[PDB]
């Protein structure tokens, strides 16, 4: 009668040192430690008999790459055969901008990441696989419920004037320029106890800005963190049976920095078409979060989403029932004929980035003085583009108009193709719920159009009252998708619409077709599409301890006494964190002494948002590992200690484990 449901969560955190953070594309934003862990969260549904399985995976990562998906799918086949295929598995990225880079195959993202990290890549894959394996081996008879509600005051539109380019009658049908609606998917067993939840909600996880060097899952990660910690009472962060995943949506033009765009020098509003300031230009125009710092902003936004997610979960009553289905297709997005009429058609283009891509956003500005809204090129940069990369054909220029091409990645294939041509489109249906796997970042109106169009298709073919959600950053990254009208303004998202002005119209057409195949039960009649390619292709340092010391020894102990609210800091002689990159669940623990049992009990780990782990490189193999415990006001007085877990490299090449334990210290009542 009802579904078999499995859920799982697994650590998919790469290395937290000697690597850049992915998302902002900032030059010097390298990882120097960890604020919280990154998890892969998998949800597996099956028919009563165990047939027709579907897998949705929400991953604490900036983007899901083509290479990541292909690697994961191959290993899934090896272990599970025909159970989990390209069509019934969705891999979605939460879009955190504080995750380790270097997991792409296409040249553009390899340049941004400054290379490819096998270590980081493999642990991501095993992390994703582990989450799936847990869900697979822990399936139970149960039911699925769904609920909807608005989340207030956690978002603004970071390109509102481009939104206004959309037709009036269309804009008149909505109350806001952002999708305030959260959709919670509730999962329980037949005994009524909690299994897990999924929460779709449109927002950029960029509350931690590009000045940050600590690995974390940002606002949506913190929301997942609060949900899991509330349900899994008595469990440490990252542990506990209940699994709570926030899923990315149409977040393309949605910012969490609700104070809005202001000029750093004057404090004036720079909410204009160019996102620029009269004195200092675009680099002065920045949107800030609600908190005292980025940590506070992240938690304020994250808590609000958690609060609404908690309420909707509790009050969920509408049951989800019906058959499971899935449809997938590979599509050459460079050559899609899109119909604007019955009589009139146009075409998608070979991938290209516009001038305004280099301008960044109010959530993270570019360094090169580019401004958003550039509909014209200049002889200066056109020259540089021609001399270095090559001169764009007249076809690709005309196809992309009015976008002025900065990078014509579609015609740049050395050493490997810079941008993908083959893109995944897929829909997975759980009864009346349809999930569209979007290969990038849909803007607000883009997601609205595709949702309703796909819903309408289902309706036309007998599947009534379908709830359709946009699942962002799925399967392969193709940057942003704007509406035709938004594309004209050529702001950052529009300049990052790589297949041209008709990219959205193509997807709506493609996804409508997928929905039709599912409803008419003719998904087998869908053409496979062209298969995507699998491309094949820091000096080693021996860690050292100070003379007369060894790894894990305390160089700086904590204060003898602390009051709640303060920050306890302990410094150890350390080794490179990348040596620890698979039984290394944490770099640190905060432990409380219990006098009655005369024993130490772990209260925090490196996944706790209250703790921070910094790594600083020294001379000739020397290095420090700093653990900070930001003592919460709710923390109980007592005797505490901080421990450190790492790995050192000796040399043939051997990795050894070590531990450090700080002298006991105390939190006091005042
Ligand atoms: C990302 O968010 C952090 C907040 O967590 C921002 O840090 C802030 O940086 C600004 C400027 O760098 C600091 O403002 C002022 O800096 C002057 C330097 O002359 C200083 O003397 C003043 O005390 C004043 O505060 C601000 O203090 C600092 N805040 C914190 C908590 O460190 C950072 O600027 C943000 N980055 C981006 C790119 O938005
Ligand atoms: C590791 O920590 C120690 C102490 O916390 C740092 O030592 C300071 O080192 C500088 C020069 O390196 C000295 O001038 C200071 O007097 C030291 N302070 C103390 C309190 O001893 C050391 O520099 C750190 N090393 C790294 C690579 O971060
Ligand atoms: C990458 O790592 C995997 C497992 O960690 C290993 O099997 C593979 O050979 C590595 N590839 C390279 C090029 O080092
Ligand atoms: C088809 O598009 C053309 C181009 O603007 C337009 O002139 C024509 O009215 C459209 N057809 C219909 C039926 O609206
Ligand atoms: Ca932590
Ligand atoms: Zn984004």
């Amino acid at each position: 009668s009802g579904y078999h449901i499995g859920v799982g969560r697994a650590d998919c955190t790469g290395q937290v040192a000697d690597i850049n953070l992915m998302g902002y594309g900032k030059s010097g934003q390298n990882a120097q430690g960890i604020l919280t862990r990154l998890y892969s969260r998998a949800f597996i549904m099956a028919e009563p008999d165990g047939s027709n399985r579907t897998v949705f995976v929400s991953i604490d990562i900036g983007m899901v790459s083509q290479r990541l998906r292909l690697e994961v799918l191959n290993r899934l086949q090896s272990k599970y055969g025909s159970l989990y295929r390209r069509d019934n598995v969705i891999l979605s990225g939460t879009h955190t901008h504080s995750g380790p880079a270097g997991y792409f195959q296409y040249t553009v993202f390899v340049i941004a990441s400054e290379g490819f990290s096998n270590q980081t890549f493999q642990h991501m894959v095993t992390g994703i696989l582990k989450s799936i394996d847990i869900a697979h081996t822990n399936m139970k008879p149960g039911k699925i419920f769904i609920n909807k509600g608005n989340v207030d005051g956690v978002q603004i539109n970071r390109s509102p004037y481009s939104y206004l380019q959309n037709p009036q009658s269309e804009r008149a049908r909505y109350s806001s320029n952002t999708d305030k609606e959260m959709i919670v998917l509730k999962m329980v067993d037949l005994n009524g106890d909690d299994l897990g939840l999924i929460s779709w909600f449109a927002i950029h996880p960029v509350s931690m800005n590009n000045s940050n060097h600590l690995v974390n899952s940002d606002n949506v990660g913190y929301a997942s963190y609060l949900l899991e910690q509330e349900k899994n009472k008595g469990y440490l962060p990252g542990q506990g049976p209940f699994v709570a995943a926030f899923a990315s949506s149409n977040l393309g033009d949605v910012s969490p920095n609700i104070l809005g765009p202001r000029c750093i020098n004057t404090g004036e509003s720079c909410d204009n078409a160019n996102s620029t300031c009269p004195i200092g230009g675009p680099s002065m125009c920045i949107a800030k979060g609600p908190g005292q710092d980025m940590f506070d902003s992240t938690q304020i936004i994250g808590r609000a989403m958690y609060q609404r997610a908690k309420e909707l979960y509790a009050s969920a009553s509408q049951e989800v029932t019906g058959p499971l289905a899935s449809a997938h297709q590979w599509v050459d997005m460079t050559d899609v004929t899109v119909w604007l009429n019955s009589t009139h058609a146009s075409k998608t283009c070979k991938p290209a980035l516009g001038y305004s891509f280099a301008a960044g956003t109010i959530d993270g500005v570019g360094g090169l003085n580019f401004t958003q809204g550039k509909t014209e090129g200049d002889p200066f940069w056109d020259t540089i583009r021609d001399q270095i990369l090559g001169k764009p054909s007249e076809e690709i220029k005309e196809c992309h108009k009015p976008k002025p091409i900065l990078l014509h990645t579609g015609e740049l294939s050395k050493p490997h193709p810079w941008h993908p041509d083959i893109v995944d489109v897929q829909i997975i249906t759980l009864g009346s719920l349809a999930i569209t796997a979007i290969p990038g970042e849909f803007t607000t109106m883009s997601g609205r159009r595709l949702r309703e169009a796909v819903q309408a298709e289902f309706a036309s073919h007998g599947m009534q009252n379908m709830t359709v959600v946009i699942s962002g950053l799925c399967n392969v990254y193709t940057h942003y998708i704007t509406t035709y009208e938004e594309y004209q303004a050529q702001r950052y998202e529009a300049a990052s619409t790589i297949y041209g002005p008709h990219t959205l119209s193509a997807y709506i057409q493609l996804f409508r077709n997928l929905a039709k195949a599912i409803a008419t039960d003719t998904v087998a009649n869908l053409s496979r599409g062209p298969e995507p390619p699998f491309f094949k292709q820091i000096p080693s340092i021996v860690d050292r301890a100070p003379k007369g010391r060894t790894f894990g020894d305390v160089l700086q102990p904590a204060k003898p006494e602390y009051r709640v609210g303060e920050v306890a800091e302990v410094i150890f002689v350390g080794a490179n964190p990348k040596n620890s990159v698979q039984t290394h669940q944490t770099f640190l623990t905060v432990e409380k002494y219990e006098a009655t049992s005369t024993s130490w009990q772990i209260v925090c780990n490196d996944a706790s948002w209250e703790t921070r782990f910094y790594w600083h490189k020294g001379l000739l193999g020397l290095s420090n590992a700093t653990v900070e415990w930001h003592i919460p006001d709710t923390a109980q007085p007592g005797i505490y200690r901080i421990r450190y877990f790492g790995h050192n490299r000796k040399q043939p090449a051997v990795i050894l484990s070590f531990e450090g334990t700080s002298p006991a210290f105390e939190v006091v009542t005042i």
